[PDB]
């Protein structure tokens, strides 16, 4: 098993990305918010949140993140506010497969992406209020 925990937090011209590590190993979290790129490394237990600013909070449009560990595994997480709703690409290049849970106010939804496969996740909102706490798990078999 292995679980790795994303919540990204806006508030005005801040967004905070706090990261858990659920699982036995060492995770490296590749974030990349508009122009600013950050990495970062969460060991098993920890939970590392790192703070992003801006002038607009549009930079903020397209959160960007990465979890990649030790032994190739990657698995890219790409959301995308748009309008009244809040898209989410993931795609598996790791060899297992990985099962990802979001959640984002009332609804969750949860997909299984197979190695090599790329998934898309699209919530709807009427208040894109509804998106400023989203949650991300993703769990290994």
């Amino acid at each position: 098993m292995g679980r790795v925990e994303v919540r990204v937090e806006f508030e005005g011209d801040k967004m905070r990305v706090r990261l858990r590590n659920d699982s036995s190993t060492p995770v490296e979290v590749h974030i990349k918010v508009g122009d600013e790129k950050r990495t970062v490394t969460v060991n098993p237990g920890e939970e590392v949140e790192v703070t992003f600013s801006a002038n607009d909070p549009h930079k903020f449009n397209r959160p960007q993140f990465t979890i990649e560990w030790g032994g190739g595994g990657r698995v890219e997480v790409r959301v995308e506010f748009e309008g009244d709703k809040m898209r989410v690409r993931l795609r598996n290049d790791s060899s297992t497969p990985v099962e990802v849970h979001i959640k984002v106010g009332d609804e969750k939804r949860t997909v299984t992406v197979n190695p090599g496969e790329e998934v898309e996740v699209t919530f709807s909102a009427n208040d894109p209020h509804k998106f400023n706490r989203p949650q991300f798990t993703i769990e290994w078999g």
